[PDB]
């Protein structure tokens, strides 16, 4: 199924959020309204934030995210989860090569700010 | 219910990341193995990751986190998700005063790491 | 923080189940708008399925789950999960007693349908 | 990235439950030690339970859900949710057609029972 793809409410700000864990250089796009809004690159294995920032959701509220080491997709995993009805996560994981850890580039999208 | 006790894995290194949505600062607590394994603060409006570091489950795997916010507990709220059965998230908001967003201080934790 | 109640899609249809884990008789309410729209119960230590049923989630959405065992309201946790932006269920568990297993009624919602 | 896979704690007991939502004749096979373990077969596009039963995790913990309709393998989504750290949920979405509603069949694992 497609991962990795999120309708948000419209017009509404969020986090976003990298995280390395690989031997590859990680870069993560982050797309609202299929237009890329952010972009991280690095790379760690110790799970640095390679970026952080707030972006706001427009007009269509599609927000997508895209992983990539060197111009090449990593697979991407992706869930989203409300607790107590009101606060939201976006969940991405990424698989840049064979372990099958889909940590390589970890990404959360949280909602609502402020 | 408990909210903001997870057990993962024994002696496994994970992310602890922290961010302030309040007027309030946020005193985050994490504690491994109950001991205050780290502490982070700071104040934001606009998601500011107020701290990010990696631990080590230890021997017993317990993890806990707890919010203080101008002199009182927050309430939390929390659930972990898991990724193709690999990539783990644990999830905490909290709540400091009336308006119930929840979002005062989130807390990200994910493993495994590397 | 508040458990148990989730806004679904307005008008829309969504399934509701009951499984029952405890010595005590499950009996499990489910409003929509405020007012019972199922009732189910159950007394079984190995999951039974006390009750299945379809309901539409009216003009408001609104959905909430109540559970009480010898007429004294159980203590309720939740959460909802979405995957590959368009399934949801809507998670409840409930504690009976002292044990903090939150299995003794467990109701899971599921949208949409068809 | 390989979904319906679930790890559970060995040796344990857990709920298996499956719904159809589709006009075609869904089959849903449960594997333990890597061998078919329950299977459930029928047709509904009412949310109907196609099948429950209570299986044992076994030594490995293992525990794979498969979906076809009339021979063709159904393309899945899956997640594991924990609430309050004791109560779990392993959710199966599955897809016959063309719709990407992926709830043809649906899947619900939870544990522990009793
Ligand atoms: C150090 C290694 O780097 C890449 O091979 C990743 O795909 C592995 O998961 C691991 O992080
Ligand atoms: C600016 C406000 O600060 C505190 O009152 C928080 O509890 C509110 O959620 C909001 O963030
Ligand atoms: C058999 C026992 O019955 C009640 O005490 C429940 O609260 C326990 O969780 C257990 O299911
Ligand atoms: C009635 C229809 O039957 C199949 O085409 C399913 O894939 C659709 O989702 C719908 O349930
Ligand atoms: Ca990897
Ligand atoms: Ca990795
Ligand atoms: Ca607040
Ligand atoms: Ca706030
Ligand atoms: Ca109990
Ligand atoms: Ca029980
Ligand atoms: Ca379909
Ligand atoms: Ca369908």
């Amino acid at each position: 199924a497609t991962q990795g793809v999120f309708t948000l409410p419209a017009n509404t700000r969020f986090g976003v959020t990298a995280f390395a864990n690989s031997s590859g250089t990680q870069t993560v796009n982050v797309l609202v309204n299929n237009e890329t809004a952010a972009t991280f690159s690095g790379q760690s294995t110790n799970n640095a934030v390679i970026g952080t920032q707030v972006l706001n959701s427009g007009s269509s509220g599609k927000v997508q995210v895209q992983v990539s080491v060197n111009g090449r997709p990593s697979d991407l995993v992706s869930a989203q989860v409300i607790l107590t009805n009101e606060l939201n996560f976006a969940l991405v994981g990424s698989e840049d090569g064979t372990d099958n850890d889909y940590n390589d580039a970890v990404v959360v999208i949280n909602w609502p700010l402020g």
